[PDB]
Formats: structure tokens, C-alpha cells, sequence
């Protein structure tokens, strides 16, 4: 059994969301003031920074010391299916979905504190939130509770279509044959595509 | 000016992105984004998207019949075919650039085990096609991943929305027994700069060394 938090100042991106209770809150409601979640950057810089007063108000409501805390950063962690698998076996998750140009640092290392935290990057692509992040980790991570290369392709009926025709060892019925060349089509397509997970160098 | 299509069996999922959009981009022509319905494109009474893979194996794949149909109508020649994929190529930040300057893409968001290949196949043979990853993790549908895809070459195009970035600080300049790094006061932005680099390194060497 999980339980998933996920806190942003967008609750409505969060929409295409037994086992699993997932919730959303809006960070807003930890805000006293009647107008603000960011401020300027100490340092100078582009953009704006959220404020810790109002995150660390939220996640003392929502965190436990069990907590593990998903930070969706550009600059984290890889987020692979590694760490999926990982998180699977998770009691409680709360992603942190930051906006403008991210959170106050002071926020992950005061929950660092009391609980475990993680930062993460799902890819070295700039989102405009840790919204998007959050349901790739959700979707991710929720195949894998309970209840190596590439794929090579994949094909259906009819066996002639347009005029290509499904490869014939697989219309054969030939286990040993099927299984040998569809480990031959994923080890050309990894290859081709990701030679850095066989130990080649990348494009 | 950009057209965006995304063809996928859940199209509520890709609710997010028409939301987000803000008026005046789309009351100035720049961004288009439209949602199909993949089941529109189906032959039979029972809707059917998917069918049993050639060859055995566990899942299912995805009909060429009715994605051939989907793709038909909505693609041209000019147009740049997005089909995620946990087999493609990576989709990267130069990735997200080169999209930003195309007027039209179609996502073709997969389920089950994937599409059909010969739906990739026959359109390599009249437009530009694109296998990709968004990282090395496996989703249930490609619909997470033209979200990403979607927001990243979004906000590069005008007006529509290396080393690791160091850490950010705002006011207060004290909470919870933590004080913003006093170097960020100083007013010696030679000294601030030459101090972001330095936290800008030791973050990549802990957190990413492959990028060195
Ligand atoms: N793998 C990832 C993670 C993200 C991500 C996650 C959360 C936030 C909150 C804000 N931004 C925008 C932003 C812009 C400039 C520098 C830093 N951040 C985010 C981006 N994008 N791609
Ligand atoms: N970087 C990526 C891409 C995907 C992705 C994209 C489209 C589809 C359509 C179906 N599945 C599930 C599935 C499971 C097992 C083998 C093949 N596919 C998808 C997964 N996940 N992560």
C-alpha cells in the first residue's frame, strides 16, 4: 500500500490522475497573506525563486519522518528504472513540484533533517515545472507495485499491410528462431540508438 | 506560428497543456494544440485499437489499420511525426530547440506494448519521423511522455508560455537555522559568479560525473 502527495501551485495539471491513495494540495493554502510564493534571487540572477516560509508550512502538515521527499529538478539525480523500482516498495511519497526558476535550496535541507530526500532530473530537458515530472514518476513507479536494452518492434494483424509484410520468422512458429532474432533487432536498435548502454560512446 | 496534434486512446490526459496555454498566444496564431480521439479512426463495432503480437510474447500492439487512417488525415509531407517510445532515441534540450521552429507536429501516443512498426515505417516513406525517449525509465503510454515533450519545446518558442545550475536562495535571508551564503550579500558579483561556478561543479561531480 502507498500513499502519494503531491504539492504545486498548479493543482489542475495534476488532473489525469485501492491499493493507491494519490492526493493533490495547493500550496497556496499554507500562505497567510493576502496577495506571494516567490521572490528575487539573492546573488542577482534570471527569474524568480520560491519562498521556504510557505513550503516548509506545507510539508511539516503533510510529511512524516517515513516521508521520502521527490524534489523534480533539472539539476538532481537521474530518475531511471532503477529508482522506480526503489520507490515501488515506498510507504509514503510526496513530490515537491516547484515552478519559476525552482525552490529555495533550504527547503531539501531542512526535510533532510527529519526525513530522506531525494532531487531528481527525469531528462536533461528544461520543463517549466516539476508538474509534468510528477506524473512521468507517478506513472513510472505505480506499474511497478505489487498488485536492461532496448525494445526491439513490434507487430500485429493483417501480416500484409500497405505492401510490407510482417518479417516471416515470426509468422513461422519457431520459438528458438522468433527469440533469436528479436534479441538480433533489439541488439542493432541499441546499437543505433543508445550505444552508451552497451559502453560505446555517445553521438 | 506552430500546429501541434496529439493522437492518443485517453484524451483527457493531455487536459494539462490546453489548459495551460494562455489566451493571447493562442488569439495571436502562434500555437495550435489539438487532441484526437485514436478510437475516431476504428473499423469494427467494438472500437479495437490493439490485437495480439506476431510471434507470441505477453501484451498487446496497437492496430497499423486505424493508426494508418489517424495519421493520414491528420499528417502532411511537412509534417514532423512524434511517436514516443521507450526503444527511441533520446529526446534532449537540442532536441526541444529543432522542434521549436517546426509549424506542425503529431505526437502519436502508443499504449499496451507499443504501435505496430510498419505505422512508422510507411511514414518515414513520405515525411520526417521521430523515435524518442524522454529518460530510461517505462511508462504505460506515450502520453506522459508528449506532456514533457509539449512543455519543453513550448517555452522556447516566444511569447507561448554543461553543468548543473547551483543552488537558488530568497528572502528571508534567515530560516530554520540556515542562513543564505553570506557571498550572496557581498556585492562582489565577481566573487558571486566565481562562487556559482564552483557550487555549479561540485553539484555535477556528486550528482552527474557522466557529464564530465
Ligand atoms: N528533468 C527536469 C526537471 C525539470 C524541472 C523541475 C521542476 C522545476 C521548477 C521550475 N522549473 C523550471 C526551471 C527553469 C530554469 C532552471 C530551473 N528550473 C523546473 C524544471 N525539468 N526537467
Ligand atoms: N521514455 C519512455 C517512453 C515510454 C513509453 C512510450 C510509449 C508507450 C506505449 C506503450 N508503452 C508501454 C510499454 C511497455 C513495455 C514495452 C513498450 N511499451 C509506452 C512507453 N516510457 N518511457
Amino acid at each position: 500500500s502507498m500513499k502519494i502527495d503531491v504539492v504545486t501551485i498548479f493543482p489542475e495539471y495534476l488532473q489525469p490522475v485501492g491499493l493507491v491513495d494519490v492526493a493533490v494540495h495547493d500550496l497556496r493554502r499554507w500562505t497567510h497573506d493576502v496577495h506571494s510564493v516567490d521572490d528575487s534571487p539573492y546573488g542577482g540572477g534570471p527569474g524568480m525563486v520560491m519562498k521556504p516560509t510557505v513550503w516548509g508550512d506545507a510539508l511539516d502538515e503533510i510529511c512524516t519522518s517515513e516521508t521520502l521527499l521527490v524534489v523534480p529538478t533539472p539539476a538532481g539525480y537521474p530518475f531511471t528504472q532503477e529508482t522506480a523500482w526503489q520507490w515501488s516498495t515506498e510507504d509514503h511519497l510526496v513530490i515537491a513540484c516547484g515552478r519559476y526558476e525552482g525552490i529555495d535550496q533550504r527547503v531539501a535541507d531542512d526535510a533532510a533533517t527529519r526525513m530522506r530526500v531525494r532531487e531528481v532530473s527525469i531528462g536533461d530537458y528544461v520543463l517549466n515545472g516539476g508538474e509534468a515530472a510528477a506524473l512521468v514518476i507517478i506513472e513510472a513507479v505505480l506499474r511497478l507495485v505489487p498488485g536492461s536494452l532496448l525494445e526491439g518492434p513490434s507487430y500485429t494483424r493483417p501480416p500484409s499491410w500497405r505492401g510490407m509484410d510482417v518479417p516471416p520468422v515470426l509468422l513461422s512458429g519457431d520459438h528458438a528462431k522468433i527469440a533469436a532474432w528479436r534479441a538480433e533487432q533489439s541488439r542493432q536498435r541499441t546499437i543505433e540508438r543508445r550505444p552508451d548502454l552497451l559502453g560505446f560512446d555517445s553521438p
